[PDB]
């Protein structure tokens, strides 16, 4: 019998807050959540390439600085890999829950007003435009000082975080995103390439698209 170490979070207050309101509300522009994951990659890339400057080391886990979009219709999962520099246990539980960091009391207090979601990824709180087609999401993420972990999330106020054997990272993250019934038109290659480029032009890392036959 094998074995994983899991440990169960509550979001903090006002990200709780935030997801119910993110999750249940109508939006028109949804597509903007992979305009935010996309860019959350490029940020992560951004600190590898920089810090790769001084210490050339620290690419031993991985040379190519990349981002891979995957969709699955089967699966019915969007996913999106970088080779970023990743997060480490402690990056996940304080960066992915159970803070309130940058813009997200502003943010909530902006969508309570009636806002639109546009500008989620401005206030620091982009990640979480996920649960805007996604009803479940996994955040697999390798650092050069840690182990390989799993983030895992169905929202309802709660996350997981655990050890992870699967297929290796080396370095990086991979999101992958459960799609909600009425948004599998994400998983579409036709949509895919629409939103990149509608939104994502200006990305500075090579983004490869893997279209399902
Ligand atoms: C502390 C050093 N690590 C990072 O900054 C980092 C960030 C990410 C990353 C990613 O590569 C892709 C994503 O979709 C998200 C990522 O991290 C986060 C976590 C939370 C938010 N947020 O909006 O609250 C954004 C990015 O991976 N590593």
């Amino acid at each position: 019998m094998e074995e994983e170490e899991v440990e169960t979070f509550a979001f903090q207050a006002e990200i709780a807050q935030l997801m119910s309101l993110i999750i249940n509300t109508f939006y028109s522009n949804k597509e903007i959540f992979l305009r935010e994951l996309i860019s959350n990659s490029s940020d992560a890339l951004d600190k590898i390439r920089y810090e790769s400057l001084t210490d050339p080391s620290k690419l031993d886990s991985g040379k190519e600085l990349h981002i891979n979009l995957i969709p699955n219709k089967q699966d019915r999962t969007l996913t999106i890999v970088d080779t970023g520099i990743g997060m480490t246990k402690a990056d996940l539980i304080n960066n992915l829950g159970t803070i309130a960091k940058s813009g997200t009391k502003a943010f909530m207090e902006a969508l309570q007003a009636g806002a639109d979601i546009s500008m989620i990824g401005q206030f620091g709180v982009g990640f979480y435009s996920a649960y805007l087609v996604a009803e479940k999401v996994t955040v697999i993420t390798k650092h050069n000082d840690d182990e390989q972990y799993a983030w895992e999330s169905s929202a309802g106020g709660s996350f997981t975080v655990r050890t992870d054997t699967g297929e290796p990272m080396g370095r990086g993250t991979k999101v992958i995103l459960h799609l909600k019934e009425d948004q599998t038109e994400y998983l579409e290659e036709r949509r895919i390439k629409e939103i990149v480029k509608k939104h994502s032009q200006f990305i500075g890392y090579p983004i490869t698209l893997f279209v399902e036959k």
